[PDB]
C-alpha cells in the first residue's frame, strides 16, 4: 500500500529545544509557531503536538513561553489541515470546561483538534500554578475519571458523573465535536498503572524516545494487552525524536556534540551518554538515533515503521529550516526505499 | 536552508540566447540530464520544465524537448530536485493530466509540481490544436482546470460540470505521494489572473523585475490572498539570468555581446555601449533573453550579485528561477562564488 509513517513535528513553544544552547533563531513568539506550522503543512507534515506547560522547562521558568491551549485555538483558525494535538494535564483542568473548549475547536477546525493526555507531574510548575496533587498511586485514577468525563459530555445528551474526584449532574455540552466519536485521546505513561489508562481509555499510543528494539517490545505489549480489552486497535502509535540530518555523518555527530556541551568524543561514546543526551534534549529525543545523512535517517525511520510506528513526533533546531531540509531531503528516500524489493 | 531557494530552468531549447546560436548548450535529454545531475550537488532545490511545442529561443524548426515526457525521465534519474512542470490548460485534458501527474509524483517519490501557465503564444496553438479562448474566459478555464486538479487528488470519486469541463464519477488511483496533494504555482499579471492565483493556486511566479516593482508585485499579492484565506501563498518565484564575473567590466561586456542585435553593413553609432545605457535598454534586454531575465539585474561581480539577491529577498522573493549560459558551467560558477557570499552576508545583517 501508499500508506506509511505520518510525519508529526513538536510546536515550537519555548523558544528553542536545547537547554544548552543560548540563542536558536526560535523566538518564543506565536508568530513563529504560526510560520512553522503553516509551512509544515506545505512540506508534508500532517500533524502537530502542542506541549502544555505553564512554565518553560527548556530555556528556564523565567524564559518566555506560548499558552497550549489559546495557542491551539489561535493556530486551528490559521490552519486548514493540520491536525493539532494538544496536551492536557487533569489536575490542571476543569474536565466539563475543557470537554467545551475541546468541541470549540474541533468545529472551528472541521474536526482537526486533538488531545494528548498527561498525567506526569512537576512539582515546582504545580505549586506555582495552582496544581491539584495527587498521590502518585491515584494519579491515574484521576486521569481516568477525567477522560471519561470529556467522553461522556463528547457523546451524550445529558451526561451525568459520580466519583472520586468529580461529580457532574445532567450537564450538557453542544455543539458535539465534528469528530464523530468524540475527539481523539493520544496517551503516554511507562508506568502499569500508566499502561493501563492507555490500554483501557485511550485512543492512541505515544512514547518518548527508544531504540527501535526498546519499541518493538512496547509496541507487541500494548498490542497485546489491547486484544484482552474491549475497545477498537490503538489507532496511532507515536515516537518522539530529535533529528539530526547532515550531508556527511562527520557533521551529524560534530552536531551533536555541540547540542551536548554542557552551558572529540566518538560516535560510540555519543551512542553511550544516555543521561547527557536525555538532559540535553527533552522526550529522550536522542535515543532513537535519527541524526546522521538522509540515507541513514530514512533507514531508521523505515525500521521503526516496522516494528509499528505510525507517527513520529519530531523536533529539529533551527525549526523552520531543519524542516524544510527533512521534507527535501529525507522524506524522497524514505518512499523510495518502502517500494523497493 | 533558510531564505531564498536557489532554481534553475531545465535547458531543453539549446541556449538561452535568442541574439547568439552556440552556448555550448546542445538541446538534448542527456545534456538536460547532466545539468540537473549535477545541480543536485550544487545546492540547487528546483527545476522548472518550460512547457512550449515550439522552440521560442532559437526558431521554430530548431529542436527543443517536450515537457511533460522530460519530466517523468528526468524524474526517474534524480533524487531529491523539486521538478517543476509547466502546463497550460488549453493544450491539455485535465483528467488525463491529473492523472499524468500523480504517476509522475509518485515515481519521484513526492517531488512533482506544476506551472500552471495561462499565456498563449496565437501561433503555438494554431500549430498544435491548442483550444482558443477569449482573452477574458481565459482564467476561467484555468480556473475550471484546477479545481479538476485538486479535486481528483483528493476525492474517492469526483464530479464536476462546468463551462468548459464535465467529469461524472471520476476516480482517480493513486493519489499523489503527499496528502495535501500537488503544489501549484502560477502566473499572471491580470486582474483577473491574479484572483484565480489567489483563490485556486498555492504560490506565485513573476517574471523579471526590479527590486521596487517585485516588492510591489509581492505586498499585492500577499494583501489579495490575506482577504480570502488565512493559509498564505507558500513561495514568490522570480525569473532571472545571471551574468557573474571576476569583475564588474567583464559582466557589462557579456551583457553587451548578448544584447547586441547587429553582419549587414551595420556597425551602430556612439558604439560604446554604458552601464546606464545598458540597464535602460529595456525593449532590448527584454527580447535578448525570456521573462525578462535581465531585468533583475544579476549582472556584475560575486558581490554585488549576493548583495542583490539579499535585497530581493528582503521584500518576498523565496525562490529565484535562473538561467545562465553555458548553463553547466556558470551553475558552478555560482554556486562556487555566490551562493557563499549570500550565506555570508545574511548571518552578519
Amino acid at each position: 500500500y501508499f500508506q506509511g509513517v505520518e510525519y508529526g513535528f513538536w510546536l515550537p513553544i519555548f523558544g528553542g529545544w536545547l537547554r544548552n544552547v543560548n540563542d536558536e533563531s526560535m523566538p518564543p513568539t506565536f508568530e513563529y509557531a504560526k510560520q512553522t506550522a503553516q509551512a509544515a503543512e506545505q512540506l508534508g507534515f500532517s500533524t502537530t503536538l502542542i506541549a502544555e506547560l505553564n512554565l518553560n522547562d527548556i530555556k528556564g521558568v523565567s524564559a518566555p513561553s506560548l499558552e497550549a491551549w489559546t495557542t491551539a485555538a489561535a493556530l486551528a483558525a490559521v490552519t486548514d489541515r493540520l491536525e493539532i494535538m494538544t496536551a492536557v494535564r487533569p489536575g490542571f483542568h476543569n474536565p466539563a470546561v475543557t470537554a467545551k473548549m475541546a468541541a470549540n475547536i474541533d468545529q472551528l477546525s472541521n474536526g482537526r483538534f486533538t488531545l494528548n493526555v498527561v498525567s506526569a507531574w512537576w512539582e515546582e510548575e504545580a505549586k506555582q500554578y495552582g496544581g491539584v496533587f495527587t498521590a502518585h498511586d491515584e494519579r491515574y485514577d484521576r486521569t481516568e475519571e477525567f477522560v471519561t468525563i470529556l467522553k461522556g459530555l463528547w457523546k451524550e445528551e445529558e451526561f451525568s458523573y459520580k466519583g472520586n474526584f468529580y461529580e457532574l449532574h445532567h450537564t450538557h455540552l453542544s455543539p458535539k465535536p465534528v469528530q464523530k466519536q468524540g475527539i481523539k485521546l493520544y496517551a503516554g505513561g511507562e508506568s502499569k498503572r500508566g499502561k493501563e489508562v492507555i490500554v483501557n481509555h485511550a485512543d492512541a499510543y505515544v512514547m518518548h524516545g527508544g531504540t527501535v528494539e526498546e519499541v518493538s517490545v512496547k509496541i507487541e505489549d500494548m498490542k497485546n494487552r489491547r486484544k484482552k480489552v474491549t475497545e477498537e486497535p490503538l489507532q496511532s502509535f507515536g515516537l518522539a525524536a530529535y533529528v539530526i540530518c547532515r550531508h556527511t555523518e562527520e557533521e551529524a555527530l560534530e552536531e551533536w556534540r555541540r547540542i551536548t556541551d554542557v552551558k572529540f568524543v566518538s560516535k560510540s561514546q555519543l551512542e553511550q551518554q544516555v543521561k547527557l543526551n536525555d538532559y540535553s534534549v527533552s522526550n529522550r529525543g536522542l535515543r532513537p538515533n535519527l541524526i546522521g545523512t538522509p540515507e541513514q535517517i530514512a533507514e531508521r525511520i523505515l525500521a521503526f515503521e516496522k516494528v509499528g510506528v505510525t507517527l513520529l513526533l519530531l523536533q529539529f533546531s533551527p525549526q523552520l529550516e531543519e524542516m524544510k531540509r527533512f521534507s527535501e531531503k529525507v522524506m524522497p528516500l524514505v518512499e523510495a526505499k518502502r517500494k523497493e524489493l
